[PDB]
């Protein structure tokens, strides 16, 4: 069922386009929020397990996603471990810090043992060329299709070395928006060359970021 982030199957719309999109409208615990009100508390380290692995870089209509065939790739948060899937991007930023949106987000997506969803955001500031996606830019699928990368990529480069966060929970920002995903939201920005972040959007062809969800009930911890 062919859903977008323009014309007529826009984000407004994604709730009537099928049934089992509805929560995508229905939904009181959405992705992407407006993080502006906080509750400072002493949340869990980040542990990192990232390492080299042959990755393969999809185009799949809607953002620019690396896959991950195999596990290696983790996450320690509060004693559970979040294996890495695949990672992708929005550009413009999908949520945002006190009303400002970024040039450009990132979305490491994990399951633990139980299959409970992990979502870990990256918010890419505008400045000089980002020579560790300068990998995944060159191989970058212009249209609806898969390539398989020859050299190992390295996911570990992409994360900061300070890793405070904020957290949340929420849903994915994509149909069927389903609920119960955990969303860490780093602080330590990374930085993009408006280059990319055009050729990005020349690959997926609009921009791709779901408008931002009433957090309703929902507290953000800092
Ligand atoms: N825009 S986003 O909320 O971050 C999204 N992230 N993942 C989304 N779906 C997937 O990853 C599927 C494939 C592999 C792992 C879970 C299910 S949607
Ligand atoms: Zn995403």
């Amino acid at each position: 069922t062919h859903w977008g982030y323009t014309g007529h199957d826009s984000p407004e719309s994604w709730g009537n386009l099928s049934e089992e999109f509805r929560l995508c409208s229905t939904g009181k615990n959405q992705s992407p929020v407006n993080i502006t009100e906080t509750v400072s508390g002493k949340l869990p380290a980040i542990k990192v397990n990232y390492k080299p692995s042959m990755v393969d870089v999809e185009n799949n209509g809607h953002t620019i996603q690396v896959n991950y065939p195999e596990g290696g790739n983790t996450l320690t948060v509060n004693g559970r471990t979040y294996t890495l899937k695949q990672f992708h991007f929005h550009v413009p930023s999908e949520n945002q810090i006190k009303g400002r949106t970024f040039p450009m987000e990132a979305h490491f997506v994990h399951l633990d043992e139980n299959k409970q969803p992990l979502v870990l955001a990256v918010l890419y500031e505008a400045g000089k060329t980002n020579g560790r996606l300068s990998s995944i830019w060159n191989v970058m699928p212009m249209t609806a299709g898969k390539v398989k990368l020859n050299q190992p990529f390295d996911a570990s480069t992409l994360l900061p070395k300070r890793l405070k966060y904020y957290r949340f929970a929420g849903s994915l920002t994509t149909p069927p928006c389903t609920e119960g995903v955990s969303w860490l939201v780093l602080k330590t920005y990374d930085h993009i060359d408006q280059a990319q972040a055009e050729k990005f959007t020349r690959a997926v062809g609009s921009e791709n970021n779901r408008p931002v969800q009433p957090l309703n009930a929902r507290v953000v911890i800092e």
